[PDB]
């Protein structure tokens, strides 16, 4: 599609369509793109005095990129409610992306007074990295996605990446990418850009909670035909003697029944309380944290493998670094109080996954004998074993959607730990840049590269449409289920609306696990 | 101002050597350094650190 | 072709066929092949105390190779006489090679007594380097070709090559070739090996001498219409004055005529006499030699660019290193007297090429004026100029035939300086080797490579057939020409025959330039 100056190159599409087992969400936003880095590539690195854990080396490019990797970019709160109250699972199917109504504007800063004017002949460059040749920076939970509220205008974030480093320096293996070394399409006002994408096959996300516990799967009315060791000594005349005795497990001793499965793996975290007085009076945010050690550096495990946030009757507690934490509206960046953030809770999976702040279990450490008593120890970290079952972390209305699976020789259960769908060929990155326009050149030749350009930026509309496949529930449960609902009581503001000043805000995080399912 | 593009097709002549021991190849050094060769610096200046010829493979006379 | 033990795998073909403008020469010899290097590859290098000019580095292989790069491998003396007395030129056209009647024999050295027996199951490996991937060692005038006399049995020479060196050591660029890394055909007694080859287009070798001189091409009866400066001063009253005068050249001043061409290039050599008393009493064999300087080494120029050996009435002289020198029968290897060698003569080309031991000419060095006399200097080395003509070095019955043109970016008039045909794709090298047969191994496993083999060698017949294209003479000369002939007078032995002991010998070298041609 291409036409003149006075022709819109696209329309505004924003709604959702529910049809059978599909739902199609399309959203449109308006964006603004500045000139980053003053048209330059720049090597960046960590500060000289930074600790060894915080060293890095990389580059920052003059390009921007579009990002729609959060659920609230596509679902309204009402649409999210429809989804989570009536379906056991969902997954993305295909995607459509469109960029249109481009406007480039030049700025003049004469005498502290700014004048903005159209530049009808300038252009912007766009290309999609459909072969995954650039370092993939999506899927790191960065800011700069499409806004949740359709009436908001957002700035396009700048592209940059990191490569191998040795302290603050680079090594011979580190690679540098010039994004101008890709074929890209140049658009003037009156051109548009589209492409399509098909998701690979992925398992449905489990939008349910189990109505049974992994340790409670037996018939409570019938005993087992297997025996377990129930007593190791028996009373003799005024004393005891070693004597093995066996029993069949029933309901009275349900903890001893033979079982076929084991809970999911574990990697223990430290426990903190939402009540301030319960926590220790010290700085253990890093010393008491759970981390992994890679190439001599320590890195915080956050949020880590999916484990239950707490056991029953203990909502006040949560793992130190084991849950997603969103910020309330207009909360700051650094060292905000607990009233400014929204802490998620993964308690629905405590039917199969162990609690994040307890041990996995206990194993024996010695060989008991006539003169040696049996000894056990706690297991604070347990890799996977044959016979384990577990659930993955839940997804949230304002959480990520997908993540690119790293191209490696091996990987196990490649669902991203922050939640979502792991894809070997995720939706490609979409890079965009204003073409530089040089200022008045000299009338005598000079071989030095240009350094004076016309100050300008661009704006336009972006739209993205995604088809999702649904998995309807088929429960024979008799009593009603738990549903997500709004409270009826009066209040100064309605949730998920704007306030008197025009600020849209999301008052709480919303998971997906409300319906139930048998184990 | 504007854009300019140039595309060139080159014909290659593949080597067909029966040499046993490995050859000399152009390579980057692995050791650490403040900047990577043939990249930009912290100010955005691209630079080529050395001239590179073409004669690395070998042939009998 | 393949058959049993009691079947000859080929016949003996040895004769020549003359038909029109073609001549087909086929020859057969019997060869013997030992086991070289005791089945090993070995790095070889120059001695530690050798001078810098004599340093080298390379390898010696356990392979042999067949070589038929001398004319007397194909032409009998009588056939050579037919060729050179009736043709103005010739060149090779195509080639056929055959190896047959292989016999492998094992040697036992018990108690100083040698016993030789057939080994019917052992084999030999043969392959032709038809893609020129090995270093080409033919064309260096080495010994080991097929013998000139068909009744002689010859030993196959060993293959070896040199690569880049730095003094006595190697460099990273030097290359090593394993000949077992080629596909080769394995022959038992009863198998044979053949292949064919087509020569590329090359100019005919000039089998004539010019009957005119380059400086004598005018009509001696008619003057020129051009003028030359004949006198620069004229007599005045009892004195002279500068005054230019011009004349038309005729027969009386034939040296001054204007001409269209120039003699061939030059690279001056030192002159020595066959009479011992005429030469200086000193050792100037290296100090007085003409050499070229390559990578800090000096190398003797031998024989160098084709120049006449001497001027008329001076047969006693010859350039120090400017002629091919063959040895008489049974002459030694080192420091033999002049009576033991046969020195060739290139006097037939003094009609166009300058004499090797004189200057090319003289050129002026200054600007004469009223108070400065003109000065000239001799030119001892002259590169090619537009308008030069020259002849190439003659070929001889016992000289080389072809040489491989080095694969380089540039080359000028690529006819090999020792004489013959320069080919970009010469006849390929033919490598041959006895397959090693291990001796009695140990009955307990050992990972060390084998070092004890059965002593054995091989023998058989080899035949080569070459078609040559002739260029018949078409002269209108009235008086008879010079022909190569035998002397009629009595003698103890006939030339090119065997003596009373059975030794075949060639008494003199025989060129090709007997017929004449106009310039």
């Amino acid at each position: 599609g291409a036409d003149g100056v006075g022709n819109s190159s696209g329309n505004w599409h924003c709604d959702s369509t529910w049809m059978g087992d599909r739902v199609i969400t399309t959203s449109t936003r308006t964006w603004a793109l500045p000139t980053y880095n003053n048209h330059l590539y720049k090597q960046i690195s960590s500060q000289s005095g930074a600790s060894n854990d915080n060293h890095y080396f990389g580059y920052s490019t003059p390009w921007g990129y579009f990002d729609f990797n959060r659920f609230h970019c596509h679902f309204s709160p009402r649409d999210w409610q429809r989804l989570i109250n009536n379906n056991w699972g969902f997954r993305p199917k295909r995607l459509n992306f469109k960029l249109f109504n481009i406007q480039v504007k030049e700025v003049t800063q004469n005498d502290g007074t700014t004048t903005i004017a159209n530049n009808l002949t300038s252009t912007v460059q766009v290309f999609t990295d459909s072969e995954y040749q650039l370092p993939y920076v999506l899927g790191s939970a960065h800011q700069g996605c499409l806004p949740p509220f359709p009436a908001d205008v957002f700035m396009v974030p700048q592209y940059g990446y990191l490569t191998l480093n040795n302290g603050s320096q680079a090594v011979g293996r580190s690679s540098f990418y010039c994004l101008e070394y890709f074929p890209s399409q140049m658009l003037r006002t009156g051109n548009n850009f589209t492409f399509s994408y098909t998701f690979e096959d992925v398992p449905f996300h489990s939008s349910y909670a189990h109505s049974q516990s992994l340790d409670r799967l037996m018939n409570p009315l019938i005993d087992q035909y297997l025996y377990y060791l129930s007593k190791t000594n028996a009373p003799s005349g005024t004393t005891t003697m070693s004597r093995l005795q066996f029993s069949q497990a029933g309901a009275s001793d349900i903890r001893d029944q033979s079982r076929n499965w084991l809970p999911g793996p574990c990697y223990r975290q430290q426990r903190v309380s939402k009540t301030a007085a319960d926590n220790n009076n010290s700085d253990y945010s890093w010393t008491g944290a759970t981390k992994y050690h890679l190439n001599g550096r320590d890195s915080l495990v956050n949020p880590g493998p999916a484990m239950a946030s707490h056991k029953d009757d203990e909502e006040k507690y949560f793992p130190q670094s084991g849950v997603l934490i969103f910020g309330k509206q207009d909360s700051g960046k650094t060292n905000v109080d607990i009233e400014k953030v929204m802490i998620t809770d993964e308690e629905e999976i405590r039917t199969t996954n162990p609690v994040a702040t307890e041990q996995y279990g206990s194993v024996s450490t010695n060989l008991q004998s006539g003169n040696t008593q049996a000894a056990t120890t706690d297991v604070n970290t347990q890799g996977v074993l044959p016979g384990m079952v577990w659930q993955d972390r839940d997804v949230y209305l304002q959480g990520p959607i997908w993540a690119k699976i790293p191209h490696t020789d091996g990987h196990f259960h490649p669902s991203p730990l922050m939640g979502g769908f792991g894809l070997k060929h995720p939706p490609p990155q979409i890079l965009i840049k204003n073409t530089p326009v040089p200022a008045n050149p000299s009338t005598t030749f000079s071989a030095a590269k240009f350094a004076s350009f016309i100050t300008q930026y661009s704006t336009g509309q972006v739209s993205v449409e995604i088809e999702w496949e649904l998995q309807k529930e088929n429960s024979k449960r008799w009593n009603p289920e738990i549903q997500y609902t709004s409270n009826y009581n009066k209040s100064v503001n309605v949730d998920f609306t704007v306030d008197t000043n025009g600020v849209y805000s999301e008052p709480r995080p919303i998971g997906t696990r409300y319906l139930t399912r048998n184990l």
